[PDB]
């Protein structure tokens, strides 16, 4: 009666050994969140609906009212909720128009309850057959902010409802056990304190580096288990291949009878692109293929009748079509004997042996948590397997999203189990019971290719045996009470206590030992090889569990002779974990159960965070580990990845000004001939590090850039000076700090580096004056992420030189044209690097070439130089047959970047030829650091405030011109760096006098402008403006919050009494936002009508524009010459406004309505445009309405990334959206009633403060509503309370907030002396309890920081 069913996946995880026993699906619930079903697929089938747990819509529709449950409903007596949490209830479809379904395939491993033959003739099942399964659709995008709020109510649905278990497909690289994502977690926990189950797949990443090149031995903390699955509670799941495949696959009747290669049948795979089974699949054919090769022994790893020779493949043997496969050695690539090779091509499907059978998945996650906790907790298949697609479709799969669900199905048998042998376990202690069973009762996997038992840290407690689970009464702990023991870090002698729990009442007798691993490492390429080496197996003996009872055994081992050999292989640390075997003394066979460990033999607290500066290694000739050598010597293009130090490029032109700017370099390095970035060195062989403040946009900053080898957190950039050894007085910090991930690179979409920007030095104290030229450090700190760890430096030898080298004179003779300019020295401490000699080519009658892009819209200038070669002496002959003598220049360079140039025009009358000459030099300022158009005349009816002032290029992409105005109105600036409305500055008359001319910005609440929180640095007068000019920032450089602040100017110099200004300057920046307004046609012609614009505020508008840019030289930007330099303009052509309040938009010669623009500018500068052709994609019965976030914060610093959801007045979701101004937050929507709702945002930066639903209408006289969702920022900080000695036992410690609660701390496993939690930024009080008179001693108080780390180094008195 048709009951076929494939058991190639039940057969190893014993799943009949608890169906037979009653424990079927029957009566519990998997709540299963991913994307999506199609829940009416025959798999969705639950017979006896008299057994279930939820009887019908009449019980369901229950439940929703009394847990407080607005949304979804049932649908079968299989899938008894549903929500598609993307926008608040939808379909659960995910179809076409593969036709793949992720979310059921999931499913399907769980519940797969089927009566109906797939492509081989068998029914597949899940391993809960008969559990009634609700489903909450979750998934993740990009644009979205963060998806956790949706889960995490998905999460409190399944609880209140009342699932058992969920299976939460959810993942996030690198995960901690502890300090996970906090409204997460308490959801989870709640789940775990009724009867749920969590069960998280772990990930794909699979180890540090896994798309690139296995971990260098010194990296040892190379892990990525990721987050939620690293929680305590949930149970993390890796992944082992299946050992049978079901494929579409190639046949062959000439090895029909081999039975060494499934008779014939062979495996083949189609690469990145052009799967050409469209070309003749399920038809014999001849040796007329593209057989590749063997590849290897074992690896199965990606005439002539079609003769293309395809080598856009091979590329490398000793994308483009010819013909793609993939077969391995055994397979064919041996059993080419005849070669005329009849091939059949499956005009079906087939049932195969894995290549990887019983191999551990390559992606599968691993490693410790990051902060060093022992995860996944438990493998099961996932590999490749079969189950439920869209509709009436089979599977396929590799992937630990398939072995999670597994877990899942057993989770929910057990807890059957459990129910019928255990009721009096409360719902408070079921689930980490069900887990436990799980991890204790599981096969120590076997690494097929070593034979060595494959890595706890790779498989948790092994493969999954659900029989063992339900079969044995048996389960054990370590001393946490948990199924694996994290000992942490780890002496010359490993000592812990294991415990054995029996809940049959027929004690029981074990035999045990002990299997102890550590890492292999090719010894030739100094990698970890991912593989482990067994070591000894230590045995301890027998001992005895009671029954429903425990016992307390203790294992114990001494490594001293390993540490040797070890520690030479792994100098930084390794680990030494394994299994805590047990079976029955007598019947070896009976109550096999285990537990793993793993511990560290070093500190893994204080592993390195970042790999070494790039400098320092090649001080050592090693190199960087995503490190690229390719290219000249020592070329460190800032492109590559490492760890070192990025500044900004600007060449230095004698023919006109500079317009652009080289972009990032690595510093010290410095353009070659060719174009290679280089490390040049200085006369002892190093590299210097320099950086020259002086204005001039050539290595102005020092940023720092980093490859990570751990997830850091308290990242930031101070400077000392040099004399400072201790580095004990900061002159200088960077005002933000930094927390970030792992370069683990599992592929392209992860960063090999990550550059810093944040951590910017431009040799400002922390007042704003300037630092003086010298020898400093700049120390880059951070932390790792597990409590207790020692906080590492990295410090970088830095010089400021700000002084150009010398050029004094130089000896000329004129019989052979010698150049001998002298001795190099160079002012400051940067030393000179290099001599030049070049003059100016002239081409197309100009000494420098105009380049413009045409596709980014961008125009560079450059200086015609060419070079006259040095020789080995030093001097220069000069060719005076190409140019004049005396239009040569000669060029000297600082390290830091400061550069001399000299012309020959300090020169004597005609002289032309006769003798050896002395010649004086002198630096002609060529490198100048460009200052702004003043043109200004003031008088005393000014305010003497002055303010910058430039348009807004809306085509061209260069710096658009600006200059100096007078600001008597509207003290708003809008400190955005575009040159209009920066800052203020004040300029004086010019015939009177201006003594100690100082200002001080003082804020909004400095009654008796007591505190400046800015001033003007020493030596700042009424003429020099830039240094009377605020860009709205605080002395330390980072901005000032949009606001009111006192800008107050002093001078003394009224040639006795002095006086004070004391204007009230406003900052804000804030993009105006342009509404749509109207387009009529008049005459032949269109009219259009801007809506009216209001004045009062800041963001009132005051300057108003329609025009259109002409085609000149088919660009609409253009390059005019002046003396002053080239400058870079729009082609803007007005359009004056009539009398209507319209502007006459004329089509004119071919110009479009994309090519008029309307623009306005309000009283702070701040500039808006669109184009008229999106201004009118309104309709004129139609309106819009844009949303957007309020934060509190500068408008460069704040989210841009939510999602909202519209109904319409019957609440339906708007459909069919259109979007307007390219804003995706700008709908365009008839005339009506509507309502917005905020679903997503990232609630880790921000919380909402306004109500979340919104309602608005859109009417005629009401076209345009802004709603906006009021949001207030949120900053953490680490604390950690490190103690003198370990604290007695029963000790308590906790931080006590000044509203007056406790947040509990716990004893750091790492660092026993360290407790330590992150927390919401504020002031705490490490409190202590303490049995006994023993009174903890001094400051227990702290006032955090976002994103600093905070220590508190107590003392246990007596
Ligand atoms: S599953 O949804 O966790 C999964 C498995 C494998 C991949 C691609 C890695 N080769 C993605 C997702
Ligand atoms: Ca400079
Ligand atoms: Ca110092
Ligand atoms: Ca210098
Ligand atoms: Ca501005």
């Amino acid at each position: 009666s048709l009951p076929p069913v494939n058991t190639d996946i039940h057969d190893w995880v014993k799943t009949k050994g608890a169906w037979d026993k009653g424990y079927k699906g029957q009566g519990k619930v998997v709540a299963v969140i991913d994307t999506g079903i199609d829940p009416a697929h025959q798999s969705m089938r639950i017979s006896d609906v008299s057994t279930a747990k939820v009887k019908s819509k009449e019980d369901m529709l229950a439940r929703q009212k009394a847990a407080g449950i607005n949304y979804g409903s049932w649908i079968n007596d299989k899938v008894v909720f549903a929500h598609n949490y993307v926008e608040n209830s939808d379909n659960i479809k995910e179809n076409q128009f593969k036709y793949e379904s992720h979310g059921m395939h999931v499913t399907g491993i769980v519940a797969g309850n089927s009566k109906e033959a797939a492509a081989t003739g068998e029914r597949f099942l899940g391993i809960a057959p008969e559990a009634q399964v609700m489903f909450m659709r979750v998934f993740a995008n990009d644009v979205m902010g963060s998806a956790e709020s949706l889960f995490i109510k998905a999460i409190e649905d399944a609880v209140a409802l009342g699932a058992d278990v969920i299976n939460l497909s959810l993942g996030t690289a690198n995960g901690a056990q502890l300090s996970g994502s906090k409204p997460l977690m308490e959801a989870i926990e709640k789940a775990k304190k009724a009867g749920v189950s969590v069960v998280v797949a772990a990930g794909n990443e699979r180890v540090y580096g896994s798309d690139h090149d296995d971990p260098l031995a010194t990296n040892p903390d190379y892990g990525l288990v990721g987050s939620p699955s690293t929680g305590r509670t949930p149970t993390s799941v890796a992944a082992i291949n299946s050992k049978w495949v079901i494929q579409r696959l190639m046949t062959v009747e000439e090895l029909e009878k081999r039975a060494d290669l499934n008779h014939g049948k062979a495996i083949y795979s189609e690469s990145v692109d052009f799967k050409n089974i469209k070309d003749s699949l399920g038809y014999d054919k001849s040796h007329q293929f593209a057989y590749v090769k063997e590849s290897t022994d074992a690896g199965y790893n990606a005439p002539n009748k079609t003769y293309d020779e395809m080598i856009a493949l091979a590329k490398k043997h000793g994308i483009p079509s010819a013909f793609i496969s993939h077969e391995f050695g055994k397979a064919m690539s041996q059993l080419n004997g005849n070669g005329t090779g009849s091939l059949e091509f499956d005009s079906v499907v087939s049932k195969a042996p894995s290549q990887k059978g019983n191999e551990m998945n390559h992606f599968s996650n691993w490693g410790l948590t990051s902060d060093g906790y022992l995860k996944p907790d438990i493998t099961a298949p996932g590999g490749d397997i079969y189950s439920t697609y869209n509709d009436n479709h089979y599977g396929s799969q590799t992937g630990t999203s398939m072995a999670s669900p597994q877990i899942a199905g057993a989770s929910l048998l057990v807890k059957q189990y459990l129910e019928k042998t255990q009721p009096n376990l409360p719902k408070e202690k079921i689930a980490d019971i069900v887990k436990n069973l799980l991890m204790s009762n599981a096969q120590i996997h076997v690494n097929p290719e070593t034979k060595t038992t494959t890595s706890p840290r790779q498989q948790g407690a092994g493969l999954l045996n659900i029989d063992g689970a339900v079969t044995s009464g048996l389960y054990v702990t370590g001393k946490d009470n948990y199924g694996s023991i994290s000992l942490g870090n780890i002496t010359d002698t490993m000592t812990f206590d294991v415990t054995v729990h029996n809940l049959s009442n027929k004690d029981k007798t074990l035999r045990y030992d002990t299997e102890l691993l550590t890492d292999h490492v090719d010894p030739q390429k100094g990698r970890f090889t991912l593989t482990s080496r067994s070591l000894k197996t230590y045995q301890g003996g027998e001992v005895t569990v009671p029954a429903n009872g425990k016992v307390t055994v203790r294992v114990t081992m001494d490594v001293s002779q390993f540490t040797k050999e070890l520690t030479k292989q792994m100098p930084n640390g390794y680990y030494l974990e394994g299994f805590v075997r047990f079976r029955d003394s007598q019947d070896d066979q009976l109550n096999r159960v285990n537990i793993p460990f793993v511990g560290f033999k070093g500190q893994f607290e204080n592993l390195a965070v970042a790999e070494e500066s790039i400098y320092r290694l090649k001080s050592q000739g090693k190199t960087g580990f995503y490190f690229d050598e390719s290219g000249p010597k020592d070329d460190i293009y800032v492109g590559k990845h490492f760890t070192g130090l990025v500044t900004l490029g600007s060449e230095t032109n004698v023919s006109t000004k500079t317009i652009s700017d080289n972009g990032l370099h690595t510093l010290g390095t410095f353009k070659n001939a060719d174009g290679k970035f280089i490390l040049e060195k200085n006369a002892q062989g190093n590299p210097v590090l320099a950086i020259s403040p002086n204005g001039d946009n050539n290595q102005d900053f020092a940023a720092f850039k980093g490859v990570f080898l751990r997830k850091y957190q308290g990242l930031k950039a101070s400077v000392y000076h040099a004399s400072d050894k201790e580095h004990k007085n900061p002159l200088w910090v960077s005002p933000e700090s930094f927390k970030g991930d792992k370069n683990f690179n599992s592929d392209i979409r992860f960063a090999k580096s990550t550059t810093l920007l944040g951590t910017a030095f431009s040799g400002k104290s922390l007042t704003g004056a300037e630092l003086p030229d010298g020898y400093y450090h700049y120390v880059v700190s951070y932390y790792p992420d597990v409590v207790g760890a020692k906080r590492q430096e990295m410090t970088f030898d830095m010089i400021l030189d700000r002084q150009k080298p010398v050029l004094s004179q130089a000896t000329f003779d004129p019989e052979t044209n010698r150049f001998k300019p002298e001795p190099l020295k160079d002012r400051g401490l940067a030393g000179v690097r290099k001599d030049s000699v070049f003059y100016l080519e002239r081409k197309d009658n100009k000494p420098y070439t105009v380049t413009i892009n045409d596709s980014y819209k961008y125009v560079s200038v450059e200086d015609n130089k060419t070079f006259v070669e040095r020789q080995a002496d030093g001097s220069f002959i000069l060719p005076l047959d190409k140019a004049k003598l005396g239009d040569f220049y000669y060029m000297v360079e600082d390290f830091a970047g400061n550069v001399a140039i000299a012309k020959l025009g300090d020169h004597l009358p005609q002289t032309l030829g006769k003798t050896p000459i002395k010649l004086k030099l002198t630096d002609g300022n060529y490198q100048t650091k460009e200052t702004l158009k003043d043109n200004l005349e003031m008088t005393q009816s000014d305010t003497g405030l002055v303010t910058n002032q430039a348009q807004l290029a809306v085509v061209h992409r260069n710096q658009p011109q600006s200059q100096l105005t007078k600001m008597n109105q509207d003290f708003f600036i809008s400190p955005n760096e575009d040159g209009n409305k920066d800052f203020v500055a004040f300029k004086g008359l010019e015939n009177n006098v201006y003594n100690d001319l100082t200002v001080n910005v003082y804020a909004k609440d400095d009654h008796q402008k007591q505190t400046p929180i800015w001033s003007s640095q020493a030596g700042a007068g009424a003429s020099a403006i830039e240094s009377t000019a605020w860009y709205g920032i605080t002395a330390r450089g980072s901005k000032v919050m949009p606001g009111d602040y006192q800008y107050v100017v002093t001078y003394r110099d009224e040639h006795g009494k002095e006086h004070q200004k004391q204007y009230t300057i406003s900052v804000n920046d804030k993009k105006p936002m342009i509404t749509q307004g109207r387009f009529d046609t008049i005459n032949g012609v269109d009219h259009f009508t801007p809506d009216k614009t209001k004045a009062l505020g800041s963001s009132g508008i005051v300057r108003e524009e329609v025009f259109y840019l002409a085609k000149k030289n088919g660009r609409k930007f253009d390059v005019t010459e002046g003396k002053d330099g080239i400058t870079v303009s729009d082609n803007k052509v007005y359009i004056p406004k009539n009398p209507d309040g319209s502007y006459t938009i004329s089509k004119r010669d071919g110009v479009t309505l994309s090519d008029y623009y309307y623009l306005v500018e309000d009283r702070a500068g701040n500039v808006s445009f669109a184009t008229l052709r999106d201004l009118k994609a309104v309709g004129k019965d139609k309106a819009v309405v844009n949303f957007g976030l309020d934060l509190p914060v500068p408008e460069d610093k704040q989210i841009v990334n939510f999602t909202y959801l519209v109904r319409d007045a019957d609440g339906k979701p708007i459909e069919n959206l259109e979007y307007y101004n390219n804003s995706g937050n700008s709908l365009i929507l008839p005339y009506g009633k509507y309502t917005v709702e905020l679903l997503t945002y990232d609630t880790n930066a921000a919380k909402l403060e306004s109500d979340k639903i919104v309602s608005f209408t859109l009417s005629a006289d009401n076209n345009f509503q802004q709603v906006t969702f009021k949001m207030t920022m949120l900053a953490t900080s680490q604390i950690t309370a490190h103690f003198d000695h370990l604290l007695p036992e029963g000790s308590r410690v906790s931080l006590k907030t000044a509203q007056g609660q406790l947040i509990p701390l716990e004893q750091s496993l790492y660092v026993p002396k360290a407790y330590g939690k992150t927390v919401q930024e504020g002031t705490y009080e490490v409190v202590v309890s303490l049995p006994k008179g023993y009174r903890i001693e001094g400051n227990t108080k702290v006032n955090t920081l976002p994103n600093e780390v905070h220590e508190l180094s107590l003392r246990l008195v007596k």
